């Protein structure tokens, strides 16, 4: 029958595959949201809330290199239709289903890009239907666009801080600057969380002079970025973002309709 609400995973990269089911994501032992679906999926009855992983190549080719890996560009086009298909697929089945959305990295750039388009009306489903949105380290964040769970660093995410950089959409990794609309509708129930240093979710464009550029790549290849279930680089009262991740959604989902 129909959960009350569904939590939508979206991995980052290297967190999932086309072949993980999405109601039982083993693949991937050490991904991150894991922290959070698991004990989701504890905590409530499968009535209340079903958790969902989205199943996708999640995977970055570096053009430098001669990784056997599927570009960002269709990566990133393939978890996004991914997401779309889930959500189409729950609002068809159980119109009255609620939704909390997650995503961690290219999971997050890919879950803000649907929640811009359902706050600007776009669809997939309607903006009442979703009761919040959370994104960790997202590489389309920006200042003044959600809001940016304190501690937030300065600097926006690297597609912002890249858009204008020739190359690199050719390249199959297209930067895709501001989202039109922002979050629209959910503006006040999108969350940003971002780590000082996280130069996915937090890019000067200082990380990009030459005296910078070679770390700078280092990093982003892969940490700040691979801590976000410490309490090492960014916390809220000592709470990881994980932890708090799994708060917000959980009080979400006791407060959610019962349809």
């Amino acid at each position: 029958s129909c959960p009350d609400v569904q939590m939508i995973s979206v991995p980052g990269t290297w967190e999932s595959s086309p072949q993980q089911n999405p109601l039982n994501p083993v693949q991937f032992p050490k991904a991150l949201l894991l922290k959070v679906t698991g004990p989701i999926a504890q905590q409530f009855a499968p009535a209340r809330v079903q958790t969902y992983t989205v199943a996708y190549t999640a995977q970055f080719h570096n053009p430098l290199t001669t990784d056997n890996q599927m570009s960002y560009n269709d990566s990133r086009a393939e978890g996004t239709r991914a997401m779309v298909a889930a959500m189409t697929d729950m609002n068809n089945r159980c119109p009255l289903t609620s939704y909390v959305l997650i995503g961690f990295s290219q999971g997050a750039v890919i879950a803000g890009d649907v929640a811009s388009d359902i706050g600007n009306g776009r669809g997939p489903v309607d903006e009442d239907l979703v009761l919040g949105v959370t994104l960790i380290a997202d590489g389309r964040r920006q200042q003044g666009v959600g809001n940016q769970v304190p501690p937030s660093p300065r600097g926006e995410g690297a597609e912002i801080t890249l858009h204008e950089v020739p190359v690199l959409s050719g390249l199959g990794l297209t930067m895709t600057g501001p989202r039109p609309g922002g979050f629209g509708a959910l503006d006040g129930r999108t969350n940003e969380i971002c780590a000082q240093g996280d130069l996915i979710c937090a890019a000067p464009a200082q990380a990009f002079s030459p005296a910078n550029l070679p770390t700078t790549l280092n990093t982003l290849a892969g940490p700040v970025h691979a801590m976000y279930a410490t309490p090492e680089f960014w916390n809220s009262d000592g709470e990881p973002a994980t932890e708090w991740t799994l708060n917000w959604a959980h009080q979400l989902i006791e407060n959610a309709p019962h349809p």
